[PDB]
């Protein structure tokens, strides 16, 4: 029937082609020349006269030449629970918050602080170094299927930087947030309003409503931002703090927040959150708060997670004008 090699060459040809008909139509961006692209679509249709067995309606070659990227929102599972976040709007709620940990994890707590950034949370599932899945949150076990537009984003690349410091891990889960800068966010409205279509009324709403698009093609347009801030299931990284971990990211390509800092004790989480109240405005995006996270791996596993929160992580969410 079909040779071992026979199957290997095509897969590997029918997904390199497939990828640069992504990144030519969807993303409007190809990252090698027309000339070599016309060199892959032959040897493609080529093998694929070779052998008739591998022509099907989802070839590259036969049925989807033109265009057949379209994102569904079909539910797809997340591997790890991806809770929300306990949220904590005054000092005294802090408390309990912070004593709690003590009581628990000790003196040798270390919290990490991050900001809050009001956006959608997007999770990616990034297996051998390959995007391979973007979902939203949904429920947090399950969320819809948005993997095309998030191929979109600047900041998301597609494959992860390879290096000995950090390995490239088997399979890795990153979460993050999407958001729109607050220049961009009127620029889109503006662009929006002048081709008769609605603005939005947030940059949130603005940049859950780019994200989630029917056509991918729309959402490749828009100028979506991408801050990675958790990690879920990974394989063959095991980093031992949170902040550690960060590295990691960094090494691999991938968006991390600037504002991120180490707080050994409750006073200096506190300083933090005085610190961003004054000067939350300053930065390029929405702030809504700051999220206190015990850093040490190990540590927040003795901790655990509650039915629907994670018990080693609070978010100070600062109170509206
Ligand atoms: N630069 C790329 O990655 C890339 C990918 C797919 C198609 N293309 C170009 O798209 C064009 C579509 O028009 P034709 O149907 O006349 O080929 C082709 O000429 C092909 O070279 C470029």
């Amino acid at each position: 029937q079909t040779a071992p090699e026979v199957l290997r060459q095509w897969q590997a040809l029918a997904e390199e082609v497939r990828e640069h008909q992504f990144r030519y139509y969807v993303r409007d961006a190809p990252i090698i020349s027309d000339a070599e692209f016309d060199e892959l679509l032959r040897r493609l249709e080529a093998l694929e006269e070779q052998h008739p067995e591998l022509r099907t309606p989802d070839s590259p070659t036969q049925l989807v030449g033109g265009a057949g990227f379209a994102t569904d929102f079909e539910p797809v599972d997340h591997l790890e629970r991806m809770l929300s976040l306990d949220n904590a709007f005054t000092a005294d709620e802090l408390a309990a918050w912070a004593g709690r940990i003590h009581a628990e994890v000790g003196d040798a707590a270390h919290y990490l602080c991050e900001l809050a950034i009001d956006g959608v949370a997007l999770s990616l599932v990034y297996r051998e170094g390959r995007l391979t899945r973007a979902s939203t949150r949904g429920d947090g076990r399950t969320g819809e299927d948005v993997t095309l537009n998030a191929r979109t984003i600047a900041d998301v690349p597609e494959r992860l930087t390879p290096g000995d410091d950090y390995p490239v891990p088997e399979v890795l889960e990153v979460r993050g947030e999407v958001f729109f800068r607050l220049d961009d966010f009127q620029a889109l409205n503006a662009s929006l309003v002048e081709e008769g279509k609605a603005p939005f009324a947030n940059p949130r709403n603005s940049a859950a409503g780019s994200l989630r698009q029917k056509d991918p093609a729309v959402t490749a347009r828009r100028r979506l931002r991408m801050i990675c801030h958790g990690l879920g299931h990974v394989e063959g990284f095991r980093p031992a703090t949170l902040h550690q971990a960060y590295l990691a990211l960094r090494a691999w390509g991938l968006p991390v927040s600037e504002h991120t800092t180490l707080a050994t004790d409750l006073a200096g989480v506190r300083e933090r959150i005085d610190y961003w109240g004054e000067h939350r405005h300053e930065v390029d995006h929405e702030i809504d708060g700051v999220v206190v996270k015990v850093d040490e791996v190990a540590l927040q596993r003795r901790l655990g997670s509650t039915s629907r929160a994670p018990r080693w992580a609070i978010a100070y969410k600062y109170p509206p004008e």
